[PDB]
């Protein structure tokens, strides 16, 4: 369990947090990830609140939860290793980036893909009680998987609900619901300059449909999960039930 046991093969982002790189393993060259920390400039609590926060990634098992493998430190440098699967697909955020511009829509198959799978993701969630849906902390493999990242475990907060917007699972839902709308129109399903005018238009409950590429089943339960009440947002069970979710839309080894 140490850095010498994997090479660096390059480097995927940087923060920020550190610096993320893909990197062999060197006993079976499987392809991996790591993030990296510098905690040097940690006080003692900081790095407490770290080994805390690394502890719980050590729990978590789950086929749409990005995998931990391995956790690295090496003293030398004051640098921290936590050693990830690849997720060669990167992230959503990228892919709806790219629909953007390309102006593509994305195929229904692969909506209700992201849907099935991090439905299954809020589920193993809400059960160990987190994680935060957005599309940057979605990742997607080689094999058609929907994986979550562990984010959240200045920007306009497109995602809040109306009821976190003022004082529960089902705020899951409504966040999940503005994700696949975004992933769907290729933008978030309420826009404003200002948070203040973005909690207006929120409380307001309006928007647009989807575009008509997509079926009104598939439109139908987005809008459930929008709904301002969040009682009559689906639960993550009336989701799955959902006549539009198919076996081969779950995650595949
Ligand atoms: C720091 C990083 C978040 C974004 C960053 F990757 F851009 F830095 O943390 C995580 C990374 C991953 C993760 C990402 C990827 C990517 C592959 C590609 C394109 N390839 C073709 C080169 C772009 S990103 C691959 N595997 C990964 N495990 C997953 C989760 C996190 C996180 N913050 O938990």
């Amino acid at each position: 369990s140490r850095a010498e046991d994997y090479e660096v093969l390059y480097t995927i982002g940087t923060g920020s947090y550190g610096r993320c790189q893909k990197i062999r393993r060197k006993s079976d060259g499987k392809i991996l990830v790591w993030k990296e920390l510098d905690y040097g400039s940690m006080t003692e609590a900081e790095k407490q609140m770290l080994v805390s926060e690394v502890n719980l990634l050590r729990e978590l098992k789950h086929p749409n939860i990005v995998r931990y493998y391995d956790r690295i430190i090496d003293r030398t440098n004051t640098t921290l290793y936590i050693v990830m699967e690849y997720c060669e697909g990167g992230d959503l955020a990228s892919v709806i980036t790219k629909g953007t511009k390309e102006r593509q829509y994305l195929d229904e198959e692969f909506v209700l893909r992201v849907m099935t799978q991090l439905t299954l993701a809020l589920k193993e969630c809400h059960r160990r009680s987190h994680r935060d849906l957005k599309p940057a902390n979605v990742f997607l493999d080689g094999k058609q998987n929907v994986k979550l990242g562990d984010f959240g475990l200045v920007g306009t907060p497109y995602y809040m609900s109306p009821e976190q917007m003022n004082r529960n699972e089902k705020s899951d839902i409504w966040s999940l619901g503005c994700l696949l709308y975004e992933l769907c129109a290729l933008m978030p399903p309420f826009t404003a300059f200002s948070q203040k005018e973005l909690a207006g238009k929120i409380r307001e409950g309006k928007f647009r449909r989807i575009p008509y590429r997509y079926s009104d089943e598939l439109n139908e339960i987005i809008t459930r999960m929008l709904n301002l009440k969040d009682y009559h947002r689906p639960s993550v069970e009336e989701i799955l039930e959902n006549p539009l979710i198919l076996e081969h839309h779950h995650h595949h080894h």
